[PDB]
């Protein structure tokens, strides 16, 4: 439900939370962490440097130990590219998307 916005000044790598905010103030290119229930989606974008997603993914699993479950820490993560936007993602947040019927435009 909250984000995390992690990413290096210029040699060193910053880890700060961001409580549950909309896709407004979601960056144009950073490292974010959205822990849900079914799984946490790890959104990278292009501009996110290869060392944040990677501090910035262990730093996440911090904060899973508080929830429950034994082995759900075991489950693999959806990994996302710049560029594509789900419609089954936005659904984690507070505000429905109205991309939610992409596929009752379908069988």
């Amino acid at each position: 439900p909250r984000l995390f916005e992690c990413s290096n000044k210029t040699g060193r790598f910053l880890a700060t939370e961001i409580v549950d905010f909309t896709q407004d103030d979601l960056d144009e290119n950073d490292v974010y962490l959205l822990d849900t229930w079914d799984q946490i989606f790890f959104w990278i974008g292009k501009g996110a440097n290869e060392s944040e997603k990677e501090a910035a993914a262990e730093t996440a699993q911090e904060y899973l130990r508080s929830h429950p479950g034994s082995r759900d820490l075991d489950t693999p993560i959806i990994v996302v590219k710049q560029g594509f936007e789900p419609p089954t993602f936005t659904g984690w947040f507070m505000a429905w998307d109205p991309l939610c019927w992409s596929d009752r435009k379908s069988y």
